[PDB]
Formats: C-alpha cells, sequence, structure tokens
C-alpha cells in the first residue's frame, strides 16, 4: 500500500541518512540505510509488500515508462511540487533505481539528496592558513577531490560564504547548480535534456562578468575544455571532482583532454585539495586501550605500529549505548589534504614521472600528506584507528622519522 | 512603466558605468552598478516594477523571438537609429542578457558601450621607450594582453594616433572594428552573421594593401591562423586578446593551433603588452600611515612586508567625501608589462620550459614584471596597497635585493 511506503519514506527522511537500499530475495526484503558513512540492516519485510510499495512508489514518480519492466533496469526521479505520497519538506528531490536481481527480485537504490562555523570544520590550521592566501588571489583555479560521500559541496558552499564576505561586495559572486541545497551571492539551477541545460547555462553565464564563477560537478570534456579557457582569461574558478591522493587529478584532467601545456603554467592552477569523511568518536563516551581490551578488544598486529609509543591519548568507541550521543559517534569529521603548486612541481608531474614528485612536495614545499593528517588525528584520539585504517590506506607505511617531525610541529604550536 | 526604464537608463548611462546588474529575489529587487571598477549597490526597487521594466525593455530591442521565457536565457541588443526609449546619444548599441534565478526570478545584465594626451597615460618611461622602437618597425606583430576591462581598445587608438602621426602619410592605415568607439586613419565595421561578416571583412581588408592592418579581438582559430600568414607576408599588424602574466599568451597561441614553428621566429613576434587598470588615489584628498590607523586603519600582515621601509613615502584613501574628486578616486590608471621578444627568450618557451626563461627575461633583458611595476606605484603612493593587491597577485613575494634595483633605477633617474 502507498501509506506504508510514504510512512517508511516520512520516518527514513527524519533519521539524517545517507542512502536506501531495498533488497527482495523472493522471500524476504531486506532494507538498508547508510547510517553516518556505513549502511545497516533496518529491517526485513515480507516480499508481497516489498513489490507492492515498490510498484506505488515507481508509478507516483514524474518520470515513467508506463511499464514496470522487472526483467529490465529502470531509473527514475522524484521531484517536489508533484508527489501524491506527502513528500517530507526537509527533501527536494530524489533519485531512484530499480534493479532487477536473481529469479522475481528487486534491487531500489536511493540517493535522498538533503536541503542542508565561519571556517575549520575539520580541517588543519595549515590548511586555513592556506585557504586564507588562495582565497587573495583574484584569478586561478581551484579542484576539490574526493570520493562521493567526501562532503565536496559543504566545503564549496563554506569557502563562498568566506569569498563572500571578505571581498566586501567588490566583485560578483555568481554560482551555477542544478539542484539547491539550503540557502546559499547569485544561486543558478532526460539525461540529454540535463546535459543540454547545463551546457546552455555555463555558456551563459560567461556572458555576464563572472568574476567568481562557482561551478559545480564538472563531469564533462567539453564542458571543462570550456572552462580552462575561462580559466586563463582572467577569471576564478572554484569547481570539484572526483579524484584521490590529490595528485591523481591531473591524470583525469589528461583523460579528459586538457592537454599538455595547458596544465604546465604555475599561475592558473591555484591550489588542489582532497578530503575524506570519516566517523568522529564521542569526546564524553570515550575509553582508553586497557578499557578497550579489557572488554572484548581485537586489535590486529598491524595497528599496533600506528598506536606504538601514544597508547594512552588514543581513544575507542564506547559499547553499551549509554545516555550520551547516540552510538558512540558523534557526526562525520573531514581528513584533508592540500597541494600549493608550483613551477617544479608541476614539471615533475608533466614529465609523468610520478616518483620524487611526491617527495618534493613533502620535503621542500613542508606540505601534509592526507595518511599523515590522518595519523596526527589518530594521535589525538579524535578518531578511532579502525575506521581511519578501513578508510585511508598507507597509514602503518608512515616511517618513525616522519612521526617525530609530524609530532613535533603539532606540539610545539 | 517604460519611462521609468527610460529614466534609469538615462541616469545609469551619464553616470560613467562600466556595467549593469539587476537582481530579483521575487520580493525585491536590487540594482548594481560598476562605478570605476567595483560594483556597488545602488537601490531596491519592488518586484513588480521590475519585471514591468524587464519586460519593456526586452520587448523594445531590435532582437527578439516574440517570448520573453522566464524560465529560458535570453540574450538581445539594443542599437542606434532604432529605438523607442529615448537612448541617450552618448551610447550607440548595448546588449543586455537575462538569466532566470531561483523561482520566477530574473538576472539582468548589460555592459554598455560607450563612444569614448599623446602618450604614457599610465604607462612607466621605459614602457614609452620600448613603443617608439617598436612603432619603427615596418614589420611584425604585437600582442596586447589583458582582462576584460583592461582598457586595450584606448591603448590601440592611442598607438594609432601615433603611428599616423610619426609615419607622415607614408604608409596606408586601415583599422577593422565593427563596434565605433568615438572618433578615430580609415576605419572598417545573429553571432553566426556577425562571424560571417567579421571573416568577410578581414578577407577584404588583405585585397587592398594593408601596410598596417589594424585588427581587433581575434577570437576566431581560423582567424588568427589567416592573420599570422600576413604577420609573416611583409605586414605589421596591432591585435589584441584576453591573457595574462604576458607569458601565457603564447599558450594561448598554441591552443588556438598556430604550430611551434610559427612562433619561434624573433623576427615575426615584435613585442607582448600585458595591461591591468587599477584606481588612482586623488592627490589632494590623500593621507599618511598614521592618519589612516588612527581612524580604523587595518592592514593586514602580509602588507607590511610590501609597505616595509616607505611607511610615509605610501598614501590611504581619504574618507569623510570632502569637497574635492568624488570618493578618494580619481579615475583609473594602467599597471602594465612590455616584453620584447628575443631569439632565446623565445625559444626557451618554444621547448615549454616555463622555468629560467621568466628569469632571462627579467635579468639578462632588464625587463620589468608586472608585480614590480605595481611595487614602484605602490612606493611612489600613486595607488592604495589595499586595491593593489586585489587586483595583483605575487606582490609580498618580491625580493629585497630585486626591491633595491628596482628603486635604485627610479631614483637615479
Ligand atoms: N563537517 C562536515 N564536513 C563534510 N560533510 C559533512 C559534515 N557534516 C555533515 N556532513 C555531510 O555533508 C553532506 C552534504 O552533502 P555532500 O556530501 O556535500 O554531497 P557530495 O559530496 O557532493 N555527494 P555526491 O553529489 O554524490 O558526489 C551531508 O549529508 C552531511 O552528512
Ligand atoms: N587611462 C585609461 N587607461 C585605460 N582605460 C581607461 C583609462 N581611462 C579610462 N579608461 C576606461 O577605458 C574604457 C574604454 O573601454 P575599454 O576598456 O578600452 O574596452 P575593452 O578593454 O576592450 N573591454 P572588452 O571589450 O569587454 O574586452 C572606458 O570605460 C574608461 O573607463
Ligand atoms: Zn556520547
Ligand atoms: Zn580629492
Amino acid at each position: 500500500v502507498e501509506k506504508r511506503a510514504s510512512m517508511l519514506l516520512f520516518e527514513c527522511a527524519e533519521m539524517r541518512v545517507s542512502d536506501l537500499h531495498i533488497k527482495v530475495y523472493d522471500a524476504e526484503a531486506d532494507i538498508y540505510i547508510r547510517k553516518d558513512g556505513d549502511m545497516e540492516l533496518l529491517r526485513q519485510i515480507e516480499s508481497n509488500t516489498a513489490h507492492s510499495i515498490l510498484a506505488s512508489l515507481y508509478n507516483n514518480a514524474d518520470d515513467s515508462d508506463a511499464t514496470y519492466k522487472i526483467n529490465a533496469y529502470q531509473a527514475a526521479r522524484i521531484v517536489a511540487s508533484k508527489s501524491r505520497l506527502a513528500l517530507p519538506p526537509v527533501i527536494q528531490a530524489v533519485r531512484l533505481q530499480f534493479n532487477p536481481l536473481g529469479q522475481g527480485g528487486r534491487y531500489l537504490i536511493a540517493r535522498f539528496l538533503y536541503t542542508d562555523d565561519p571556517t575549520r570544520f575539520g580541517f588543519h590550521h595549515s590548511h586555513a592558513e592556506s585557504f586564507s592566501r588562495m582565497r587573495n588571489l583574484p584569478i586561478g583555479i581551484n579542484i576539490i577531490s574526493g570520493p562521493t560521500g567526501s562532503g565536496k559541496s559543504t566545503t564549496l558552499k563554506n569557502l563562498l560564504e568566506l569569498l563572500y564576505i571578505e571581498k566586501k561586495k567588490k566583485v560578483n559572486i555568481i554560482s551555477i547548480e542544478d539542484p539547491p541545497e539550503y540557502e546559499i551571492t547569485a544561486q543558478l539551477p532526460t539525461e540529454a535534456q540535463r546535459g543540454e541545460e547545463y551546457r546552455k547555462a555555463i555558456t551563459a553565464a560567461l556572458r555576464s562578468d563572472p568574476d567568481i564563477i562557482m561551478p559545480g560537478e564538472a563531469r564533462d570534456a567539453e564542458v571543462i575544455n570550456l572552462l580552462f579557457t575561462a580559466a586563463m582569461t582572467g577569471h576564478q574558478v572554484w569547481t570539484s571532482l572526483h579524484a584521490n591522493n590529490a595528485l591523481a587529478i591531473f591524470d583525469r584532467l589528461k583523460d579528459q583532454g586538457v592537454d599538455e601545456f595547458k596544465l604546465t603554467d604555475p599561475e592558473l592552477i591555484t591550489g588542489l585539495v582532497a578530503q575524506r569523511l570519516v566517523r568522529k568518536l564521542c569526546a564524553q563516551c570515550s575509553i582508553t586501550l586497557t578499557e578497550y581490551i579489557a572488554s572484548g578488544g581485537g586489535i590486529s598486529d598491524t595497528d599496533r605500529k600506528i598506536i606504538s609509543g601514544h597508547e594512552t591519548s588514543v581513544r575507542f568507541p564506547n559499547p553499551r549505548a549509554k545516555k550520551c550521543c547516540r552510538d558512540g559517534y558523534n557526526g562525520r569529521t573531514i581528513l584533508a589534504e592540500v597541494i600549493e603548486p608550483d613551477s617544479k612541481l608541476l614539471r615533475l608531474v608533466a614529465e609523468g614521472k610520478r616518483e620524487d614528485a611526491q617527495h618534493y612536495w613533502l620535503t621542500s614545499l613542508h606540505g601534509m600528506a592526507l595518511k599523515e593528517h590522518a595519523w596526527l588525528k589518530i594521535i589525538s584520539g579524535e578518531i578511532c584507528v579502525m575506521d581511519a585504517v578501513n578508510k585511508i590506506s598507507g597509514i602503518d607505511n608512515i616511517t618513525e622519522e616522519r612521526k617525530k617531525y609530524l609530532f613535533s610541529r603539532d606540539n610545539e604550536i
């Protein structure tokens, strides 16, 4: 019945979830919700009710092909102002994909787009100092890189407010984003139609004086090729894409076809930022290493190298679900690294060395790696080592001399 | 009502503005005018009158598609001799772009093209000496580079008069420019139709004996490819494009597809000029550092390195809006750099080094960087440091030894 689906959607929206998974195995249907950063088994409904609510949810979507096509793959969107299922106000539009599984089974995936202090949410103080120098440059291009759940839009919206405040209304702030994101400056709104509308918006934005162009989700090769022209025309661009390690971004640019000469300019590129999101331990509900191993403590051999020398400073999630917080995790913090481009650093990458350029950036430019930033928060006890290893790789490969140098700078400040 | 729009346009034209912005937020509409180089909040009109005047202005344009299309993006032009809104005589034609914003909101942008002592408006004396040698060469190609509001057309018109006077009518001066610009020698006048007309004009100009061809706004790859042939045929070309730093121009040429061998000739290229426009402080209404910090003086830490050693010579804008001038700013001066091409300098760029070619130009050729020219005027107190930092980047990165050498040459002359 459609009312059961409406109630499930309403109770799922208010739970602050990321993604919704519904799996059908022809005997029971499992519900999964990505609470914080991981999915959890919510409930197991029966098959007939699951099929009924799936059909009701698909038929109430504004995009339909007048058939369900169980054997085929389906995709649809549900938008605001056209919904008969009493859509909650905390969501504007969602996308839902139906995938067949096994014999007469379904796999519904929903992305659940939501609506929504000055700076340094989880960034290091060096990152904040670098951002201050980055915001003062009148021209250039900056890249924000990370996975799908890396919180790029939140960082862009936070930087936009700082740019708006600091410039004292001496520049024009125009931003283009088809899905609205709470309150934000000027904001501008099939797959082919959406791509054509995005192309028209990005080719009409340059007609006006852009100053700061503020695009989003540079997905097409021609779009980013046009964007790079405006980057060197004398504008400033703040865009985000999907990448990792803060150095494979140039590989993505070369895959898109931006040529070698455009990326050799140190003046054009102004900074690279790579960020990940990891669960943050509760400060009130925390236990030490001895208290953790006293009650079913299991720690791998490779992890003991990370916590070596700082056993007391580390913290672990608190079990038994006390009155404070929910499960020992409050929010989700950011582990980020920022690279300031240089002539020699860009020349090394342009030669395709992929080795000793990272060493040059880490030593000469006094940069900090993502693994180093993760280890620094591990020492401080802000996050758990178990989630840090599962989210960030190569943490155990940091040398002791590097660890001492990282700890000395944090201790002296 | 159309009369309110006509009155607003008339009072905006006489105010000597650059661009016009109208933003609609469905409750009030904000008006912004780019006085000098920055926009300022003019007024907040109500929504219904704003929509009425926008509709009246769009319907009076000579280009229309018989619909407003609020949800879509629109662009139009208003030309002379066809206008029912009593167009002021100080403008020939304007272009106006309509952009949707939010829900039922508009974003009007207007470029406001205007109509309009021998030399050295704001250039250095070395720039004037280099221009004298540049004007005596019978063949070659020169490039003027800068952002949209860099005043390239004014510099080209100023150089054209010097070329006309100095040659004593021994050469033929032909210039091609579709929008007329006050009085100027011979002047020659959808987007596809305009491009085809420009192509026809540039392919018919070479039919006559060009001597000095004087083009404008080299925007197409085929147009500049044809222009480079006439450059090496034995003519002289004075064109302008959008670039920065006086060295990324070659990157723009390679993006347009001019090949490596055409740019390796030292005889072909005759000079590169990169200019920016910055607000100039009033000489009568000026205050020192102590007087500025005595009344709400806020200076960043990085700025104190620039003003180090020359605190008394620097000047700041004078508040309280005295009887003289308007707001302490009179006009807008030019910060420019000129690079004379050389065989080794062009060979270094042709190898794609992007490093030590700037050092070779700065040391061996005795050139002056844009940041160096900005710092020289900062020391003299002609312009404010706050605008110089916001318009020119990397000023604080100049070494002390370079500063001493720059100051010695200015002091000895
Ligand atoms: N301090 C924080 N930093 C980053 N993200 C946070 C923070 N706090 C909460 N979030 C999450 O940021 C999310 C906002 O959406 P966001 O992750 O920025 O979109 P996105 O990264 O572009 N994902 P996608 O569009 O699929 O690539 C919210 O769901 C929050 O759970
Ligand atoms: N000494 C000066 N030097 C340069 N420009 C000046 C000077 N004085 C005034 N101006 C401005 O020069 C402008 C003339 O238009 P101009 O800036 O040359 O067109 P443009 O640079 O080609 N812009 P665009 O066509 O959009 O690329 C006037 O608006 C003046 O405000
Ligand atoms: Zn707690
Ligand atoms: Zn004055």
